[PDB]
């Protein structure tokens, strides 16, 4: 009342007595273990933070905005209820993460149970109802003022979009800006994107572009078609297009660091072969699998990290094969990377056709003398898309700008106002190969397969593919 | 032995001998007394950094190159001469800096001395002469191993190119990639703007997306085109692009702010003013102005960013003029911004047209209701030219790569085997309207005068242009 | 080829591949996941760093520190060998490092198992056997110009001191200094230090007062007394000195922080209460307890910070009482923290008396009227001995110097020398007292119990104790 | 309304449009011509930064202080008219300041005028009233709600204590902890001290040792002795000591550097040559000297770190000594430093003591056989005062500290209850002793003289004694 947290990032933060009641249950305190970049931690050893850590900070600067717009428009009737909503909101956004994040939802899930649609957001929501159920937690918000019936509500909005004109039950369209702060439906600028930034940075080692105490200084809230949002200054418009910039940087460096990737591709791999023969304990007693637990709040707040080594210290004979896996994850023995590659013209790949894609560059030819034949099973082929987070869509075009000469009026920039050097088209596709067998008579089979592939393909040439598969190269005019 | 100096950006750097005695000479120490941001001092407090600490930076990072690939490739045959050669371009390259850095090259040589071109590197090389020969230095270069016929001429060549098959006589072909690493010709990458990079940042708050350590990590020289040059790793090509990227948000946010562009005007006109009567004393007690203090290498050494306040401090009737504009800057009653905007399609604007830019706004007519008439000398007309340093050109189209799997062997990454997404050109231009006069009513009639300017040209609309020009938007159909 | 790894730190480091052989097994591999700083991270959610990245570092300065020499000194005839061997002995110094890090052999084996004497670096020594044998690393060494018996016993020397004139088999007095860089029995002043220092500061968010970079440069090997040791410069006596204050100073405000230090005391509690029931398998199919996967390093390996989760997710009635404790951690219902004091004059507490301290505080009989009783049992007495690392002695007499004017000839520099204000003795005691009972009546009464205690035997007045205690100060005149 | 400006240190601060009103003037912008450090940047060359920056740093940390307290004690009612006050302070409590900083009244003036005594302190509350007369302030102040009458002596009286039982007419006592916050009489802890920290160290490349955003947090008003006054949290007394630690660490490390102390000389010197001969236009048209100037506001606002510049480009030949001197300073021909000493017992030097000293050491005759005969103007000696800021005293006995169990009860913490190590006294004083002569012979022989003396005044024994003087060191036993 109220506690005071120390963050790298951030320095003393300090959290209401509400907060800190939230923050000290096991469904938060999972967070604790769970790697925030998964995989990357091998690849980056300064990247050993966890959910907690930056979730308290999404929390911070939650509320930074929403107290930041308070003193500044008193007019907007901003609320403390509003600012605990707000950061309750920020705070449990991650809450609903799997183990090694991002692996767990994009890539174990999918493959383990196709069947289901499921994102950590969703689980989030359900932790949240099950952390509030569990530890007594709607009689202290009672007790803080807040009105639990609207104000979880409204928490669960910010975090996965509208449950099911305006959408949202949690407030009206007065009080629209609040659901800008969290999670950017709209445009995807929010908070949990700034402390991301600054904290992986700061872990990884490498440097951001964009600056979000700036941002939120110039922040101003004004009537758009009948809703109140959050404006940027025109000014500051660069600095956004900076935002997304880093954003790119990050996620070609770290996010989707090629041997990260891969050892994210290993542990799903020991996930799915240990599937059934892991049990975990749910509500009643009930026993679920690693895929199944999300069914169950109660399962799921076991359920983290802690399954690698579960996994890796097993001595049962059943979970055999995914300890082997691990244990080659430790020894380095990793699937070996072949090359990338990216789509030409209009081209895209669908989520359909990704299974299909190994046995394609097993069907390619190489006009090349090759010791030894691969085989669709061999080849792996992960397929990223890169984006400014709307897809295809530019995300300015979706922001409001004020003025300095009229604040209170909102305005549109369209990308040629800001520079023409911008791009016409804000997604993009790269496709990586790797080979599962190691020696070095399959490695530079493998190139020979992948290279003949892009030709066949019509993809963009390897970087390396002059030196990779010299003979090749030159069948493809378009090459040179 | 070595002297160690204590940089904020590099830590603990070592000096050698020869460095020093170089570093410790009038000519040397005058980069002391010039700011390296110039006038962006005044809108930046943190930047008060002046050429020397910069310079320092450059010499170590210049040693800190040559060193790297001299420990990883022996038969290059570096030697410590080499080296020293290497780090007193390095040293030695911003010597030619006029007061306020580059406001003096780029913007008051060119009105005070039309006749005349000039550049700071030009004088870099003549002072560095000039330094050599008045302090002695010749002897002392000779008693640690150089040989100043071959060497000096070697130290200039990398400053400012060939003095005018291989051109430079400095060095021969098989040590080209020593002429990479002060002042990169060919495509830009050079250790000056890596320091300049994480210097600026650091002093003026910004952050920055290029990595200078860890290129020279991945640096290796290779045979191009029976030249010997330094090449990137093909990993590394996307932090190239960064790097440039970070060089324009760093144009676009400091060197270019519009504040600080126009205060670096406001000097310069100052300077205009006092420039007949400022008398500065040269070699054999000749005596120059201003503008003319560039002819007299003597003269130079004494002209610094102290001019400003020499000019501030004066009594003579004479500098009047000149005085009131400096204390204008001091009371911060500036010349107005008014708007940015761009040329567009295949339009693009000569240097001979920037004269008439100002009469042109005056020229037309808003259609709207005005107060005040607004005449050509009231407004000033900027015009920036944003690039990637090559003009049009890419210069990581100049960049030559190797691979892991074959490190010797040089290898060219096309724009399209990075991403789809980068620019098609990667040059533009900025266009700032200023007006002279201050007041209310002007200030209103001004930004009639540029919008209505902006639709006749076929500019592109400015972002505040519905804020500023209501009436005149709607009439340009473009615009909507 | 040399590996790089990126650390936050360090930025890239290069390592050998032969560290790379060594790093990528299971026993190094280990260390990532053991939270360097324990319970701290409860704390300090910053501090969520593990051993493994520490260990790099280590590495990384020791390979810095004996490459700095080397290129100083060519006379001291450091070989690639020797620089190998350092740089193993500093990746592999925190092998041996249990659950939790210093809990490990600080807290839970003491108590566990009180007749063997037990440290992890004897941990580190037995893990790099186990690591050098199963995975057939004296090949590699051979291959790389290593002699395993030589080195190997070199690498154990330097991690855990002679294995008992010359004490050491691994290298002889010519090459002492070696023996000083990864740690130092002599001064304390070694790389692990270092590293640490600057890791735990930029996780913790806290702020360091020693630069380690500079020492390195004015780090210089001489001869004393026949033996060639590393001497720091003359100058760099004050930044000594600062060295240990800032590990004071990170002692007292993180490694021994008194909430951090109350979970590092719970953690151990579960620990003791589930030791019967958790089994280890180890060689042969061995199996051990948490206490004894010492004597095993195959059990030892798979023995890490998971068995915290293993313990908390258990569902068998024998953990029932270690899983409460834990669950008890999670929300927070810690055992309260009463008071901290010091010992007066003379005294000194000993180690035997540790266990008759909480019988103390129960049998002090404070004059206020109490409703509730407390017994010895509901106390817990923390003893924290904080000292220069020499306990009472002056580590920088025991430091070597050397100057400017005859940097051969090495010189001692006396505590009077450098200041007047420097203490008098570099070694204090910390009594912690807490209660297990967290009731608000309880607390209360523990208070008066622990001032009256304080009162009793004439130690320090507690900061807080007029608050605490307002009845029991008064009778104490010297408080008074 | 608010203007943002962007500080390395603080990040982006905002202006309350009449403090921008006063910092745009000739009066605060002066202090953009000041250096920071003065001398310091000729051995730093990261201390660049000038006074004027860490102005606007102190003015952000006084509004931080006094805003928190605000928020945390309504109770206090502070009110706007408060806080801007209490900013304007912290912006011009360097007003005062002259060139070079402390040299300026710390050597310059007591050697010119020693008549007068004067402060910079003195200066800024001249400075202060100059500006806002001058410029036409009060105004703008009544605009904004301030009473200038009782506002401007509440500004002044923060700065240089009470103009002439409460003994402030600015504010009554119920406000007295507001006269903490920018110039601390009683403890000197205050806003000014933590920008300087984290900014020096920020230029210098060095770390601090004290968190201010942490002592604001944890700061709390309660009542003492029938005052209001700031009181920290008992816990943060560690923290405390650790700013005045790190404070005694930048001042041996950078402030007192030997070499900058020395240029700081020589500056003072040629300044002291100048000062006849140097003419300054007051009001009026009236002249002045470099060492009047602070008589006439109007010329001391022309008076800056120009005057260097000034003298050395000065073609006068009165002004030839002086110039000889700073272009010594450019060639780095500086007198030479010979050694430190520290008096022994009760022993100190009053400042009357100073002129003596240098014939105190030509009088020494070590006797050992020397070539050259140095003379009493040969030498220089420094006498620096080390101190915790209360000279003897010890600070933290005048702080106030309030504990988590009663908030609102104020208490005192002794020495004895943080630690035993703590030094009994809390200053101590350093002796430097330089040679104006530099060549080598003399050197030596300035080595024997101070050495001699050294034992003669029976002072500590010199570090490098033993290699500089062996001959002299034997004689005393004491030192044996
Ligand atoms: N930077 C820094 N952080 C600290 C220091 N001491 C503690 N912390 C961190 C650890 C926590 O994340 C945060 C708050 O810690 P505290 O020690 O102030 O809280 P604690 O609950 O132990 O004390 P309290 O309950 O108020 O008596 O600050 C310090 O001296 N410096
Ligand atoms: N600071 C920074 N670190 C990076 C970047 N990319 C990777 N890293 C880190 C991750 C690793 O710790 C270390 C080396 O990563 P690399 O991708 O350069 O090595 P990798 O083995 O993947 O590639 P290679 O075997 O050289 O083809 O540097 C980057 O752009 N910036
Ligand atoms: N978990 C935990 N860690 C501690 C404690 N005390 C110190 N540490 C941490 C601080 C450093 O990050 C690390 C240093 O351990 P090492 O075995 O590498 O060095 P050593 O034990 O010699 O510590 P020292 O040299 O005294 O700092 O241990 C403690 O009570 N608990
Ligand atoms: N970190 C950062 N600082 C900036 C940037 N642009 C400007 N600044 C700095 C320079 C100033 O100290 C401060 C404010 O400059 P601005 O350009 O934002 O204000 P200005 O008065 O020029 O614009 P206004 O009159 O409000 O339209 O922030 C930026 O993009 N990043
Ligand atoms: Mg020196
Ligand atoms: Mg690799
Ligand atoms: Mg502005
Ligand atoms: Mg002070």
């Amino acid at each position: 009342t109220m506690k005071v947290i120390n963050d790298p990032i951030h320095g003393h933060i300090e959290l209401h007595p509400l907060l800190v009641r939230i923050i000290d249950t096991p469904q938060f305190q999972r967070l604790r273990y769970i790697k925030q970049l998964g995989g990357g931690y091998y690849v980056f050893p300064g990247a050993s933070h966890n959910r907690f850590e930056h979730s308290l900070g999404v929390g911070y600067l939650a509320g930074c905005l929403v107290h930041a717009l308070g003193e500044k428009q008193p007019e907007l009737q901003i609320s403390e209820r509003d600012v605990l909503c707000v950061q309750i909101a920020g705070l449990c956004r991650n809450l609903g993460h799997g183990p090694f994040s991002h692996m767990f939802d994009g890539r174990f899930i999918p493959l383990a149970r196709p069947e289901v649609k499921w994102t950590h957001e969703q689980g989030s929501v359900m932790m949240f109802e099950h952390l509030i159920n569990s530890n007594g937690i709607k009689p202290v918000m009672e007790q803080y003022g807040l009105i639990p019936e609207e104000d979880i509500c409204f928490i669960k909005e910010q975090i996965v979009g509208p449950l099911e004109l305006w959408p949202y039950k949690g407030r009206p369209e007065n009080k629209s800006f609040l659901y800008e702060i969290v999670s950017n439906k709209r445009n995807g600028i929010d908070v949990d994107k700034w402390d991301y930034f600054a904290r992986d940075c700061h872990h990884l080692g490498i440097q951001n572009n964009f600056d979000y105490k700036r941002f939120i200084k110039f922040a101003r809230v004004c009537e758009v078609d009948n809703e109140l949002r959050i404006c940027a200054r025109d000014k500051e418009v660069g600095n956004l297009y900076d935002m997304f910039h880093t954003r790119n940087s990050l996620h070609r460096r770290a996010y989707q660091h090629k041997v990260g990737n891969i050892i994210d591709t290993m542990i799903t791999d020991a996930f799915l072969k240990a599937d059934d023969y892991i049990e975990i304990t749910g509500a009643g007693g009930k026993k679920y699998r690693i895929s199944t637990a999300i069914d169950d709040m109660e399962a799921y707040t076991k359920l983290t990290d802690n399954i690698f080594l579960e996994i890796l210290y097993s001595t049962d004979p059943k979970l055999k094969d995914a300890r082997e896996i691990l244990k080659q994850i430790e020894y380095r023995n990793l699937f070996k990377y072949v090359g990338e590659t990216q789509p030409t013209g209009q081209i895209k790949i669908k989520r359909e056709d990704y299974e299909s894609l190994p046995k394609e560059v097993a069907s390619a030819k190489p006009k090349v003398l090759l010791d030894v034949k691969l085989k669709a099973e061999d080849f792996i082929v992960d397929v990223i898309n890169m984006d400014y987070g709307m897809q295809e869509k530019n995300p300015i075009d979706h922001v409001s700008f004020y003025c300095k000469t009229a604040p209170n009026r909102a305005i549109r920039i369209t990308k040629n106002q800001v520079s023409q050097l911008l791009p016409e088209k804000f997604a993009e596709q790269l496709i990586r190969v790797y080979c599962k067998k190691v020696d070095r008579k399959s490695l530079y089979a493998a190139r020979q397969y992948f290279v003949q592939w892009c030709a066949d393909r019509n993809f963009t040439k390897p970087q390396d593919g002059d030196v990779i598969a010299p003979l090749i190269v030159p069948q493809k005019k378009e090459w040179n």
